[PDB]
């Protein structure tokens, strides 16, 4: 893309519109002259930087832009003379052909078709967003839009030649589709470059782009796409590059929504009993849809792009919505999302990813597997954070955190078991004399407890001190990650026992575990010590919760056991409302 | 890390020195009384955030610090008076025992062991760096020095214990030694964790660290060591975390030296003629150490941290320096660095490797094995850049480009292999009538040329005129990567024959894939048409050299042709002068 003039022969070349291309003016001059000059034909525009009149110092610099694309081979025309103290102009001609060859995607992020041949975050940044096919004119309502716009000469096409291609290594995580008035694949696996079928004077072609793979440990989530121009006129020798244009894709990352976030769906597809009733009072109470025909083994998220937004669920190691994509602690019962943060500056407006690990590895210690967590971090938007969580028997982060809609503050709390709130209620009552007072009332299966009998136990005490140490560990963790101060937490009363090898379990139903959908709260039941007609655990959850303005609905047969897998499962779920920010916008 | 004080029973607490301790003043506070003080002893320090007085409002923030570790358990006391109306002064007391737990490493850069858990690049970013073990008391003399300083009571591991651990996901990259006055393997593959033997009172504790693998598509480079200190008072009840701290390691990355940086040795190991004389005159001439015992199939370049910087010979797809760690292009042939440049801002103080490929992928096109790509661009520090080789037979980046050290300007020259350059002075010889010069005059096996006869040739002046196209494509690519002016350029003559498939050989000694010994150039011999008694060539590359200052030796017998994997092969190599730039105070 320089051009070397000799006066020996006429020199012809292409161009297409809108590349600086410099001309070697000097390199084949004649030493008999000293300095030139440069005429050219209207619809050129040379810009000479060091009529008019120049040394032939082959440190000048001239640069030919051409105006409108050629309706004919060779139809501008530059001249350079050379002239000197007495040795008459000798002329050097350039035929130029120009082309527009403009390759376009939505770089600007618009849902309409528009810097350099990078992708930049944020909201001044240029980049088309590609959305994942998670298995006509309908299907490609999905897919992002590209074109090829071209202005040539009837004649341009005989003797060049555009191909498409990809990178052998971005090949398997691209497909592309050439559209026909009707479609058919260009690129993708197997095929990592095309030859197009293009003709003379102004064509524009549409492809449509699907992404096969998520970003993840191996693919940092971007796909260029390049086109070049070739010669194809000394038809013995092989194809000369002339010209070369790209447009890089970023791949949509997978997002969670925080239960902050507003519902749109409830899944009870879990058999039942009157739990269903208590879940469609508390659906119509929300004015939010509900469905039946686990829950806890896979987790509702969206893919983003300025044309698409489409929910995804990403199940955990089958007819409820549309698009999908071994340790105790793989599970998304261990995966929660924060609402939008900011910490010590840094802000993370789709919030951030927690999931349960251990503290330190030992063989006695289980983490989530490295697979999992790095294909999170991979997701770039939602910054994952590491907490404690396998003290616990299960080991979910859901067993002892969660949150809920605030009006005041960061619009949130979080809500963590705490052992020792419990601990001060149950006491409380004793001081009133209602020390009496059975735990596990109106049960079928369950031998039922005072609170004096409870309390005089030395070995839960402790255990329970225990506990109150494991969760004031990532009490801390949460405050650090995610930038909280105490008037963000609430402690919800909730004690543990610790059965094999000293793991914790909820002793009464784990009440932090809850459904919100929005400010209608469906928390579990605990069956706690009734007092003047009224469970003291009820009372302190809605003297907590009440005041934010949620309406707290306890539920009897929250969880369940299962044969197979034998496990505790909640059954129910939720789909929500994506953020109205666009994490190509933020900034990791 | 939060404390929490009942007025029950007194509260016993460990703390770390420089750790924010909050104080929960309110949770088990009487309600008798409406506000509270805080009483310490001397070496605490209390900061109340809302003698004194407080309102016992939640919202309030009590910060303990503690000055010097303690010599007892408990040896400091903190009592909370809770006060009110008519409700005498209730107290609360809680016993402190502060330690020093530091973990330190050299995260200045400065060769001394002394921000956050975090890496950052650049003259003041914060993070030790580790070596990679290339295959004690002088083997130490590589690893990274790594300290936990601890002053406790002497009975303080009694009921706490210190742990060492890396993530399992980097154990397999790093290996941890601990020192004894003699050393022994505490963390590394298969160990994650280990329990420290750690005594009472001032303790330091030396530990001696190598990496195991350089950064890869497969780890960004960096090894994370945390220390986590336990509590293990309550016997039947697990391991509690009370504090952890951790050293976020850079692991360096492997770096390549321009032919711009000074020589340090030749190695001419390469059967020979009166080629090691010419050689050895010219490496005397460079004030420069010669070695005899292939040299085109690897590439000598070093490591560097602040306490070492080594050699590392990196082998393509043995008896030499010291630190070592399929297709025509896998080859170092294909690998050269620019020197220092600047791009249109972004600055590239130890340059940018240059690697050749194809254009676009077809099935009649070579690249680089994507292993050695990826791998190039995990080291961060010196970009890669993907010129275009495919078009050459052997298909190496080294065949049509080199620098040399120029005075003026950027301080170097780009030479670029240039038919054209050798055409125009062939023919401005016809015209003096020399057209009779034969090229190959005194060879052994080769048909002679005069220069009439080689320009009569229409075939020769195309391939040529195809080749100037494929290297004026690279001109461009340099151009605008390196960020260079056509006053950094020089066009060295040089023709081509286009051998099996379109694919091209030098048509005389490629003498652009010199020997560059600082300003002594060994010029591979060309062996060109004799004009005047002086090869019309070695005229011309000399006077585009010697104005710059270089000392042009023109060798015969420069390459060679091998029996098995038959191929021509350059038999020298230089390891040279790492860049006085530290590669960690860049930032990309
Ligand atoms: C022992 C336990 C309890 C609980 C303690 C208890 C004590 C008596 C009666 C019911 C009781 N119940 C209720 C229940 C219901 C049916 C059944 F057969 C088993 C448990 N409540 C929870 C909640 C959780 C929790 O939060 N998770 C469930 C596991 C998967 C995680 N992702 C989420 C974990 C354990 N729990
Ligand atoms: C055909 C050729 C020539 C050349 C052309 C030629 C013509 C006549 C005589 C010698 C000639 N010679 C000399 C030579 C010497 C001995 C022998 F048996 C083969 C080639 N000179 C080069 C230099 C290169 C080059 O730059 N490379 C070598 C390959 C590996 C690359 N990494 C670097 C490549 C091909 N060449």
């Amino acid at each position: 893309t320089l051009i070397r003039v000799t006066p020996e022969q006429p020199t012809h070349a292409v161009c297409v519109l809108g590349t600086l291309t410099q001309l070697d003016i000097c390199s084949s001059a004649p030493e008999d002259c000293t300095s030139f000059s440069i005429n050219a034909s209207p619809g050129v525009v040379v810009d000479i930087a060091h009529s008019s009149t120049w040394p032939l110092d082959p440190g000048v610099e001239v640069t030919l832009t051409m105006k409108v694309a050629s309706g004919s081979t060779g139809d501008q025309k530059v001249q350079i003379s050379y002239y000197g103290p007495k040795t008459p102009p000798v002329k050097a001609l350039l035929y130029l052909t120009g082309v527009e060859i403009s390759l376009c995607a939505d770089i600007t992020r618009t849902g309409k078709v528009k810097d350099q041949r990078t992708w930049t975050w944020g909201p001044c940044g240029q980049g088309a967003i590609l959305l994942v096919n998670c298995d006509d004119s309908e299907d490609l309502q999905d897919m992002s839009l590209m074109t090829l716009s071209t202005k040539t000469p009837k004649d341009f096409f005989t003797n060049h030649t555009l191909v498409l291609h990809v990178a052998r290594s971005e090949m398997d995580k691209v497909r592309v589709f050439q559209a026909t008035r009707k479609c058919s694949v260009v690129l993708g696996p197997k095929w990592p470059s095309h030859y197009l079928m293009v003709p003379g004077g102004k064509h524009n072609m549409d492809f449509y782009v699907e992404a096969l793979a998520f970003p993840d440990t191996d693919f940092p989530g971007l796909i260029t796409l390049t086109i070049s121009l070739l010669d194809t006129s000394n038809l013995e020798l092989p194809e000369a590059v002339v010209f070369q244009d790209s447009v890089v894709f970023r791949v949509a990352p997978w997002i969670m929504t925080p239960n902050t976030q507003p519902p749109q769906e409830v899944y009870a597809c879990s058999e039942n009993e009157d739990f269903l009733k208590s879940v469609t009072t508390l659906a119509m109470k929300a004015k939010c849809k509900l469905t039946i025909c686990m829950q806890d083994e896979m987790e509702i998220g969206y893919i983003q792009a300025p044309h698409k937004t489409l929910p995804v669920v990403f199940d955990s190691p089958m007819g409820p919505d549309f698009g999908y994509v071994i340790s105790g602690l793989d599970s998304f019962g261990n995966l929660e999302v924060s609402p939008p943060v900011t910490v010590r500056g840094k802000e993370y407006p789709l919030g951030r990813i927690l999931f349960g690990d251990s503290c330190y590895p030992s063989n006695d210690s289980r983490q989530m597997h490295q697979a999992l967590q790095d294909f999170l971090s991979a997701q770039q938007v939602q910054a994952p954070v590491k907490l404690y969580s396998d003290w616990l028997s299960v080991g979910h982060v859901d067993e002892f955190l969660s949150f809920v809609p605030a009006p005041d503050r960061k619009g949130f709390r979080l809500l963590l078991a705490s052992p020792r709130s419990c601990y001060k209620l149950f006491q409380e009552q004793q001081n009133e004399g209602h020390g009496e007072a059975l735990l596990f009332e109106g049960i079928k299966k369950k031998k039922q407890q005072k609170i004096k009998n409870i309390l005089s136990n030395k070995t839960l005490r402790e255990h329970n001190s225990f506990v109150e140490r494991c969760i004031d560990w990532n009490r801390e963790l949460l405050k650090r990650e995610l930038g909280l101060a105490e008037s963000d937490i609430i402690d919800i009363p909730q004690l543990f026992k610790l059965k094999e090898f000293s793991k914790a379990e909820a002793f009464f139903p784990n009440m932090v575990n809850m459904l919100v959908l929005g400010k209608h709260l469906g928390i579990p039941k605990p069956f706690g010590p009734v007092i003047n007609g009224r469970c003291c655990l009820e009372e302190k959850v809605c003297s907590l919760l009440e005041p934010l303005g949620l309406q707290c609905t306890f539920i009897n047969d929250f969880f369940t056991y299962h044969i197979r897998h034998g496990e505790v499962h909640c059954g129910t779920n939720v789909r929500r409302k994506p953020f109205s920010f666009k994490w190509w916008n933020m900034v990791p």
